[PDB]
């Protein structure tokens, strides 16, 4: 009735998006934390909670009572840790990037099948309020046939990205990944994708801009977009269909609050501002026009571990499907095979 | 003195976009109007003012006092008629489509350069209030280095465009020509263009949708777009630079005014609603953020004719250049050279 879990990494990543949520859930249980160079004052409060720390990896992998493991270490270690963990007979969560290659990403899934364990990336952004509100409108079907969805993550940080680097250090890889995952999880695998990826400030630096479109037939297209020189925000989400529209400004504040010492168990944590409630405008069957706000659903990233709990305890379908993980990674990688702008048809 | 002009055609285009404006200017004199099947009902108020009509093209072309001529008849005629007016020694204004092909178009600018007379397409939308409010801002240089501009023309007319026809009959050809033209006139010739042209209802019916990106180097990109199923409007214009943004909602009302029986001499014609003034949000060199509204320049399509006057009576530069006109037609046609989405590379 409780999942015995551990952590491969005690960095800030594991400390800002994982533990503040995991600790508040009586359905979860954190036994061992694994950092090669752990921190005492940060861990001090955790050890006092009964949490066990160690820089001995096998002390965590051989531990027979543990079944789940999250990897929150540097991007380059994610493939081999997930490999080492699957073998130890445990289910694992992998922060981005899942794997260095699509072929490796597939490898792990074949092993999830083999060792009969769960393997998937950490996609917490599926529990963003603004995305959730968009997802709810699309599922009830008010708008009719959806022809287009636009989703952003802009900043006003001109001149922040100025250096060279591998595509893995870019924004498409850093941000697009999240944006496409939740849309791929909603509309499925597209037929083709078009890419405009670049640095609109320093030509030769890693991308800080991208305008990518995932097409579905001739009727629909979902556009994910990022720009670092945006002073006037576009809506966080734009949706258009045959019966109407949905416009949603304002992003999920879980991140801006956690950065201010406000934890997940705190009251009000994850509730959007009514001044930011999404807005629907459609004409019913009677041809009448209707305009109301959509109360943004409460955003909670922990629900990602809630999902893992139902999967591990109630066999409920695993949140991230191999197909969404693999499709996402194929588009990410495909965006760098050709010089932008480019077009690309999914493997079929 | 004033410029003596005539009209090749007396249809609805003439009686709505040209005549209402030309009659109010004293620098202009409509001496002759030509048409195979004139309308005595509508010719009365004109004939009475001093305008002569005729069903004989020679009379109009042979007249040596007429220096300017406007072609408003059906599209398929525009080529040979304009060529006839160039030979007859007159300057000509041609409603879109200027010509049936790029090859032909170039020939006209040539013949025009030959006989020594101005030749150019009537591009009135360069005088739309919101386009002007955007142009004014880009020229003053508030926002520093502009990295993107998004210009629209949407409608909520689902289920209207349902049939096949030549490309000239689609949205990109009837609406994209106006959006792009005024952007080419401002930023010049792009390096490449990407196309997403289609119909999101009946894939094979003439296109009722388009997302076209005009690329300028690695820093700037102008996106022209249209969609017939948009209930919640996008901004009419969107601009982002190094120093700030400019968002402009609301379109020019000169048409809904003319289509409402309000003439160009009516009080407050072409004046934008204060609730629609575009708004800038930029930061000066002191780091100070400034957010103010921009009074929309008054909309007046008659200004196209004022420009033509400064070119004919004062030797001023002509509004629509051979480059602007020809490039617009190159990109328009180049979009249907291959299946969408596609990427295109310009010359020169």
């Amino acid at each position: 009735m409780t999942v015995k879990m551990g952590f491969i990494g005690f960095g800030k990543s594991a400390n800002r998006y994982h533990l503040p949520y995991v600790m508040i859930r009586e359905t979860l249980e954190v036994k061992t934390i694994f950092d090669l160079h752990v921190n005492e004052k940060a861990a001090a409060p955790f050890k006092e909670k009964g949490v066990n720390f160690t820089a001995d990896l096998n002390e965590l992998l051989t531990d027979p009572e543990i079944e789940l493991i999250t990897i929150c270490t540097p991007a380059h270690t994610h493939y081999d840790l997930a490999k080492q963990a699957i073998l130890a007979g445990k289910s694992v969560i992998v922060e981005k990037p899942f794997c260095d290659t699509l072929e490796h990403a597939e490898e792990l899934f074949a092993l999830g099948q083999e060792k009969g364990v769960v393997v998937m990336p950490y996609q917490n952004r599926r529990f963003d309020g603004d995305y959730l509100a968009m997802k709810q409108v699309v599922e009830q079907g008010f708008l009719g046939e959806i022809n287009e969805v636009e989703t952003h993550i802009d900043y006003y940080r001109p001149g922040s990205i100025t250096e060279q680097g591998p595509k893995e250090n870019g924004s498409f890889y850093g941000l697009g990944i999240h944006l496409m995952d939740r849309m791929i999880a909603l509309f499925g695998r597209p037929d083709q994708v078009t890419y405009d990826i670049r640095n609109n400030e320093v030509s030769e630096a890693v991308d800080n801009y991208f305008d990518v479109d995932l097409h579905y037939g001739s009727k629909l297209k979902v556009k994910v977009k990022t720009n670092h020189s945006v002073a006037s925000p576009y809506p966080r989400f734009i949706v258009h269909g045959s019966n109407g529209s949905f416009i949603k400004y304002g992003e999920d504040q879980q991140e801006n609050d956690l950065k201010a010492g406000i934890m997940p168990d705190a009251p009000g944590f994850g509730e959007d501002s009514p001044m930011y409630y999404g807005e629907v405008t459609y004409r019913n069957g009677n041809g009448d026009w209707i305009k109301k706000q959509i109360k943004t659903p409460v955003g909670d990233y922990g629900r990602y571990y809630d999902a893992v709990y139902e999967t591990l305890k109630n066999g409920a379908p695993q949140l991230v499907t191999k197909e969404q993980a693999l499709t996402n990674i194929e588009i990410l990688e495909a965006g760098f095979l050709n010089p932008s702008p480019s077009v690309y048809h999914l493997k079929e």
